């Protein structure tokens, strides 16, 4: 009536033999998962990380919050221990329900959530915890340093310790050297009744993939991959303020809105609650959101995948038609993949290959086009020495790297070869092209991986 759960999307519960490579995993339940965007995964019974900490010496930066759907909110960048926010937390719920807070059902948490945020007089804020691990705060996880207990040291190395999966070799944003931060580290979240991740996909379309350490469930809402344009379009129509063109990547606008309001427009939504101990998963471009039951504490890290490889490619181009700052280059990281084909995994250097041989027909045909353009001149140029604000294309905001056209007359402005008419009145025999590599740098880099890929 007021509010209709979603379906609930898959549950896997694999057997430890299936469980130990999380890679083969995600790629044996793909099929059915990317189909609901998002899915949660119940490890084997045994594997259970320690989780140790002093609730007293945690500390960390709160971010406040209030609830009113289709109001904008940025995405994210007066102090808590973890002890204290606890019990601000649990006060809130306990006094907001009447009720001990485990005693409040998650059907009724989910249907207070919906109404409260679509009542204009209701004002109800809230706070939360989110950044990436530091001194103060760490991994919840264990990680090396201090003498560890050996259950600690069974699971430094496990494929699911969210510290060690970027670094994997399966995994492709791995030996990405221009240190992304805030996309190859976890980000750890503490939570409270109510604090809410606003809809959004993550940076390149990835995957991200999510641990609740403790607490009380997560409630997630998710989307599949193949309806991100459908959800953005009903977004565009109910809340236009959202998609105003952002000065950087740190005013990126995001908001809650009921996924009802999603499936009456025919977007398909899946729904999970997701436990202590439980891992969610959301499939590149896949659209989610969601909300904490209570005190909790989650992990999360991005990663990619060589089935993610094409999407990434895809995205990239996507963020060029909008606009949109990307966070690294994607051609950078093939290339610095090629240059390293010797010790790739040999099933990554095959989709490497694959990606960069459409990567250098496009470069190949961007080429000739500027060159009829009239661009003579040239210069080879490292362009992954230049800090990132300093090789966007002023148009279109893309972060050069196989090549971009300069002028002498805008001294240190770049445009990417889509945006050749973008970046002066002079006339293009002034212009450079710059370039990383030439066609005869880049077919033997290539042949590197077939040769590695066998
Ligand atoms: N910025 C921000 C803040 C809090 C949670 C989250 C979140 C949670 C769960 C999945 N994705 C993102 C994001
Ligand atoms: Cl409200
Ligand atoms: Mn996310
Ligand atoms: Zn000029
Ligand atoms: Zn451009």
């Amino acid at each position: 009536s007021m509010f209709l759960p979603p379906p609930e999307c898959p549950v896997f519960e694999p057997s430890w033999e299936e469980f130990a490579d999380p890679f083969a995993f995600i790629h044996k339940i793909r099929p059915i998962a990317e189909q609901t965007g998002i899915c949660k995964v119940r490890p084997p019974p045994d594997w259970q990380p320690p989780f140790a900490c002093d609730v007293d010496k945690l500390h960390f930066t709160p971010r406040i919050q209030r609830l009113n759907e289709l109001e904008a909110q940025t995405r994210v960048k007066k102090d808590y221990t973890l002890r204290t926010f606890g019990e601000m937390a649990d006060a809130f719920k306990s006094d907001y329900f009447n009720m001990p807070v485990h005693m409040v059902p998650t059907e009724l948490v989910e249907k207070e959530f919906w109404r409260l945020v679509s009542t204009i007089e209701e004002d109800v804020t809230v706070e939360y915890g989110a950044d990436i691990a530091s001194k103060e705060f760490g991994s919840g996880f264990p990680v090396r340093d201090i003498k560890l207990s050996p259950e600690e040291e069974e699971y430094l190395d496990s494929g699911w310790n969210l510290n060690n999966m970027p670094v994997m070799e399966q995994s492709v944003l791995a030996h990405i050297t221009a240190d992304i931060c805030g996309m190859k580290l976890p980000w750890l979240y503490v939570g409270m009744c109510f604090s809410s991740f606003c809809w959004h996909i993550e940076d390149h379309w990835s995957y991200s993939i999510n641990y609740l350490h403790w607490g009380e469930p997560k409630t997630w809402y998710g989307v599949p991959g193949y309806a991100a344009e459908q959800l953005e379009n009903v977004m565009k129509k109910l809340a236009p303020e959202l998609f105003v063109s952002q000065p950087d990547l740190l005013h990126q606008l995001v908001t809650i809105m009921n996924p009802n309001t999603l499936m009456t427009h025919e977007v398909p939504v899946y729904r999970t609650n997701q436990c202590a101990g439980e891992f969610v998963i959301t499939f590149p471009r896949a659209y989610h959101s969601g909300f904490n039951q209570g005190f909790n504490f989650a992990e999360a890290v991005n990663f990619c995948t060589v089935d993610w490889l094409p999407l990434g490619r895809q995205c990239v181009e996507h963020y060029r038609l909008l606009h949109r700052y990307c966070v690294f280059s994607h051609d950078e990281m093939i290339c610095k993949m090629a240059s390293k084909a010797d010790v790739l995994d040999v099933v990554v250097a095959s989709t490497v290959q694959k990606d960069m041989a459409i990567m250098i027909e496009d470069e190949k045909a961007l080429r000739e086009t500027v060159r009829k353009l009239g661009v003579i001149d040239s210069e080879r140029m490292d362009f992954e020495l230049l800090p990132d604000d300093e090789r966007q294309c002023v148009k279109c905001k893309t972060t050069c790297f196989m090549s971009a056209i300069s002028c002498s007359c805008k001294p240190g402005l770049l445009v990417c070869l889509h945006h050749v008419k973008e970046l002066c009145s002079c006339p293009p025999y002034k212009y450079k092209l710059r370039y990383r590599y030439t066609l005869d740098d880049l077919y033997p880099m290539m042949n590197a991986l077939k040769l590695r890929a066998e």
